[PDB]
């Protein structure tokens, strides 16, 4: 759409910015915004999809009066804020005071983690209220059905079978490939297939997920590495030196199914969104003087997600942000009929909704199984939930089993890191 314009920062606007790598977001968009904003006096919230990406608008905004509240001083006197999409969901579910932000400005703002759903319904409720303006940055805007933007230079688009799983034969484009290849994967269990598969075939390979992308992420820079093996996670800003991305298609969704007491299971993987397919591609094609960039793509593309649990997990944690004055919460405008229940359905009481906040913020378990342990009076350090389950709930690593619980999600057991967590997590820590 059109480019950004101070206009865009009065009460009542939200605006999708359609910025892609090149010129000149984070160095020159983002700080034009914010010296728009401070010349106004407007109560400003710049919210990242990362603490990497948190980090790197520090570094864009330095001479700014700009707070930073993701883990370092301050005046006290600084109007404008940067912190994660989380962060402030999470600030927002708790009864510390949120400043009255007359501006909000979101960064990837396509990321379809629960708390980014949250947040962004949080902005456009309060946006269409009067009380603040939003700009969301995201080269895949709602709407977006385009798997093959044009990019800054030519990509070489190419149809290709690309495994799913470790192989012993064939393939040999794969690892007879010269440069650096940023791979697609639909989980972290097949991460971890598809690694050491290449690790064993003598290539050095970083794999990157929503737990292992600030430390691992970081390591990229340095160029000492064939592969990338990535979720999903890469889709927020990641910008690799690479040459190729390989892109299977596909990703495992996270279901609820309710079916008496509930469980979240991990589909097949299945179909990813034109969006999203825009944005795995779109760690290449960026530089004017890197001619032969390829992108390899395993499988078509889908517009049908209405089934990720996220939408759900969303409105669970929105249902538990309080609003000044008898605002209610509904998702963003483009998100808001990917399902649907009665509003406040899950909206907490006191001492519950700090339970809650503290399973998601600092336990780190799925919103939906924080949601299921909360709302049944359960305390955070009571973990009894963990072993007095039904017998159909036994969790088993290799088949086993190991050592429940009263509720399933299968983000919690389905690969190595997560099970290691959640095990952790039954003691302890």
């Amino acid at each position: 759409g059109p480019a950004y314009n101070p206009e865009m920062l009065k009460k009542r606007q939200l605006t999708v910015l359609d910025l892609h790598p090149g010129a000149g977001k984070t160095r020159r968009i983002l700080p034009q915004i914010i010296k728009d904003a401070i010349q106004k006096r407007l109560r400003t919230a710049v919210l990242a999809p990362t603490r990497v990406v948190a980090a790197e608008m520090a570094e864009a905004l330095r001479g700014l009066p700009v707070r930073y509240l993701t883990p370092r001083e301050h005046s006290g006197n600084e109007i404008v804020d940067v912190m994660c999409h989380a962060t402030l969901t999470h600030r927002l579910m708790s009864p510390l005071r949120v400043p009255n932000y007359n501006l909000f400005v979101m960064d990837e703002a396509h990321f379809t983690d629960p708390a980014s759903i949250a947040a962004r319904g949080y902005i456009a409720t309060r946006v269409e209220a009067g009380e603040a303006a939003a700009i969301f940055m995201t080269a895949t805007p709602p709407g977006t059905s385009d798997p093959f933007p044009d990019t800054n230079s030519p990509v070489h688009d190419v149809s290709s079978e690309i495994p799913d799983r470790a192989w012993s034969s064939g393939f040999e484009w794969i690892t007879d490939y010269a440069g650096k290849t940023v791979w697609f994967v639909a989980s972290v269990k097949m991460s971890n297939e598809i690694a050491q598969c290449l690790q064993r075939a003598g290539k050095r390979v970083i794999q990157l997920n929503r737990k292992s992308y600030d430390t691992e992420y970081p390591k990229c820079k340095n160029g000492d590495w064939d592969f990338v093996i990535t979720t999903d996670i890469s889709e927020m800003g990641a910008n690799f030196g690479a040459s190729r991305v390989i892109d299977c298609r596909k990703s495992v969704k996270p279901t609820i199914l309710d079916e008496g007491e509930g469980r979240v299971i991990l589909s097949v993987p299945s179909a990813i969104t034109s969006a999203s397919a825009a944005q795995r591609r779109g760690r290449v094609g960026r530089n004017p003087s890197q001619i032969g960039d390829e992108y390899h793509y395993g499988g078509g593309t889908s517009e049908d997600d209405t089934m990720l649990a996220h939408w759900t997990e969303a409105k669970i944690l929105l249902d538990n942000i309080h609003l000044p004055n008898g605002l209610v919460a509904q998702l963003y405008g483009p998100e808001r009929d990917k399902t649907y229940t009665m509003d406040g359905e899950y909206r907490l009481r006191g001492e519950e909704r700090k339970t809650f906040l503290e399973l998601i913020k600092t336990a780190d378990l799925p919103v939906w199984l924080a949601y299921k342990v909360a709302s049944n009076g359960i305390q955070y350090n009571d973990r009894k939930w963990c072993f007095d389950g039904p017998r159909s709930n036994i969790i088993l690593e290799d088949n086993n089993e190991v050592e429940k619980p009263r509720w399933l999600d299968a983000r919690v057991y389905s690969d190595h890191q997560s099970l290691k967590w959640f095990k952790d997590f039954a003691a302890g820590k």
